[PDB]
């Protein structure tokens, strides 16, 4: 759930989800459509990606547990589609880690216009 996936962000960021990733680029948070802006917004696309996999999960309220090992993120064993969207975040949050050198204030509240486009998972 989205309380999983908030504190896995902060914890491996130093970032708060709302607002730092939740209207970030053309799918951080509300995503839907373009080109994704950066490496960062790829992230979230990916992140989308990923829930798009699970049709018949709900991601945003069914809650799983982790737990760090060091500082490695281990999903415990819940039920398949728990499992499977902890997989989905804790990629996203990584992912995040990965690109928080070319994060850019520009693109925070970004604009719907400007996202356009057409990108297949
Ligand atoms: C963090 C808080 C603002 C929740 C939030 C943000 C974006 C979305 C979109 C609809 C999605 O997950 O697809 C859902 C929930």
């Amino acid at each position: 759930s989205l309380l999983e996936f908030g504190k896995m962000i902060l914890e491996e960021t130093g970032k708060l989800a709302i607002p730092s990733y939740s209207s970030y680029g053309c799918y951080c948070g509300w995503g839907g459509k373009g080109t994704p802006k950066d490496a960062t917004d790829r992230c979230c696309f990916v992140h989308d990606c990923c829930y798009g996999n699970l049709p018949d999960c709900n991601p945003k309220s069914d809650r799983y547990k982790y737990k760090r090992v060091n500082g490695a993120i281990v999903c415990e064993k819940g039920t398949s589609c728990e499992n499977r969207i902890c997989e989905c975040d804790k990629a996203a949050a990584i992912c995040f880690r990965q690109n928080l050198n070319t994060y850019s204030k520009k693109y925070m509240l970004y604009p719907d216009f400007l996202c356009k486009g057409e990108l297949k998972c």
